[PDB]
DNA sequence: ATCCTGTGCT
DNA sequence: AGCACAGGAT
């Protein structure tokens, strides 16, 4: 796989298209895991407005771990699955009070969190951290199933691991966070579940389910 | 190594 | 009423 053009063409078309989202502000791991969690559950125009306020809020880790259990409901009212934001609490709450208040850039002790998982390591350290770890969310697993052909089911643990596998090779060592940025965007953007954009795709001549005709049958599952 | 869960859609 | 979605699930 020619790799290197790839992440020149994917990272050419990110520097040009990449939207002025107001988790992209900075690259505080805190901001970055709270906007994670809200975009696993909610489309990006009403995080929007939720994120801004939730963070006007709690600016901070710091603040967000001294906030009471009500507060942080109340910030929340609006997005449902409460539960995950109410595990976003305890998992700042224990980030406090035995990693230093510091979201840890090891991806086996973030994971440890609760509520956090494989792809929620993989965004915030990556993109925060610029630690070179996979991040494969739906998106992503969209346009790999598309780019490399990937049949299997994506419910399997097994399939996600060979998408893993894929980006650890393909990666752009040299900016973990923007080349996993990158894969996310275009999955957001141009690899679309239904119709999706290939004709003004920038990684098009690296796409074996464009060039067979069945990118629309992709993913699989099951 | 999942399959479960809250949610939205039709 | 039943299905799709989307990640973490221990
Ligand atoms: S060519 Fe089409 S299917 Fe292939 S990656 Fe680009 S948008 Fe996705
Ligand atoms: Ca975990």
């Amino acid at each position: 796989f020619p790799a290197r053009e790839f992440q020149r063409d994917l990272l050419d078309w990110f520097a040009r298209e990449r939207r002025d989202l107001p988790w992209r502000k900075d690259r505080d791991p805190y901001k970055v895991w709270v906007s994670e969690v809200m975009l696993q559950q909610t489309r990006v125009e009403t995080v929007i407005p939720y994120f801004e306020q939730f963070i006007d809020r709690f600016p901070t880790l710091e603040a967000l771990a001294d906030a009471d259990e009500d507060e942080v409901l109340k910030a929340w009212e609006g997005l449902g699955y409460y539960s995950r934001v109410r595990n976003l609490h305890a998992a700042v709450k224990e980030v406090k009070t035995r990693y230093g208040g510091k979201v840890p850039d090891d991806p086996d002790e973030f994971s440890r969190l609760k509520g956090v998982g494989p792809y929620t390591v993989g965004a915030v350290l990556s993109l925060a951290y610029g630690v070179p770890e996979p991040a494969v969310n739906g998106n992503v697993m969209r346009v790999l199933s598309r780019l490399f052909l990937v049949t299997d089911d994506i419910a399997k643990c097994s399939t996600r691991k060979r998408f893993e596998q894929i980006v650890r090779e393909i990666m752009a060592y040299e900016n973990p966070g923007a080349f996993n940025e990158a894969l996310i965007e275009l999955g957001a953007l141009v690899c679309t579940p239904r119709r999706p954009s290939c004709l003004l795709c920038p990684v098009q001549a690296y796409c074996q389910a464009f060039a067979e005709g069945v990118a629309e049958e992709l993913p699989v599952k099951m």
